[PDB]
């Protein structure tokens, strides 16, 4: 059995809510919490735009800026409003922190950098899904390991950022 995530070719495993485009219709067998798209591209193309959406906010809940990975992840996975008291936002925003080998407070982070942008969708889906070898497949020589370089670079080209090439 795949993850979750790469089932339903939404490896950020974005909540239903917003109506991206190559979503599949929603159906009495679709998953019931998360979005389910009809090519990966679709996915990672939403899963980018969502988080430029969280970086272009000017300000977050707790009055602070968002304009470092820590900001940006407290958006991306929000601890709850009550029960349990629980810290897999900060272990989150760490880990991401160090795909991207910046530290969590740096306020240079530009995610309208395409580099920047690819180095942290890629650590999502990796943190998301864990590793393609536990699901007896081979992985990829990037950081996501699921998808392709080119895989990858579509979605990141359909939410408009551009890798500088020679
Ligand atoms: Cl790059």
């Amino acid at each position: 059995s795949l993850p979750r995530g790469i089932r339903n070719n939404n490896p950020g495993n974005i909540e239903w809510g917003s109506p991206w485009q190559g979503l599949q219709a929603r159906t009495a067998a679709s998953d019931p919490r998360f979005c389910q798209f009809i090519d990966p591209a679709s996915g990672i193309r939403a899963l980018a735009v969502i988080l430029t959406t969280y970086f272009d906010k000017r300000k977050a809940a707790d009055g602070s800026k968002i304009d470092t990975i820590r900001e940006v992840i407290e958006r991306w996975a929000p601890p709850k409003k009550n029960g349990v008291v629980e810290n897999n936002t900060t272990a989150y925003a760490n880990q991401i922190a160090r795909v991207l080998n910046m530290q969590p407070d740096d306020e240079t982070l530009n995610l309208h950098d395409y580099e920047t942008m690819r180095k942290m969708v890629e650590g999502i889906i990796r943190h998301e899904n864990g590793s393609p070898e536990d699901y007896d497949r081979a992985p990829y020589n990037n950081i996501n390991q699921w998808y392709s370089d080119e895989q990858i670079a579509e979605g990141l080209r359909r939410a408009g950022l551009v890798k500088p090439k020679t």
